[PDB]
């Protein structure tokens, strides 16, 4: 599911960004 591949990594930068 390529929508789920690109909302987990748009999540993941998201998450590390925030610290």
């Amino acid at each position: 599911d390529e929508h789920e591949l690109l909302e987990t990594a748009a999540r993941w930068f998201y998450e590390i960004a925030k610290r």
